[PDB]
């Protein structure tokens, strides 16, 4: 169900999801 089955977020690959976004970020910039 799409009720309280899903309180978490992950901390961990969250960090992971912001070093990759972030390498992307600095090379997209001329």
């Amino acid at each position: 169900p799409a009720i309280y089955i899903g309180a978490t977020v992950g901390p961990s690959v969250w960090a992971y999801l912001v070093a990759l976004v972030g390498a992307a970020a600095v090379t997209a910039a001329n």
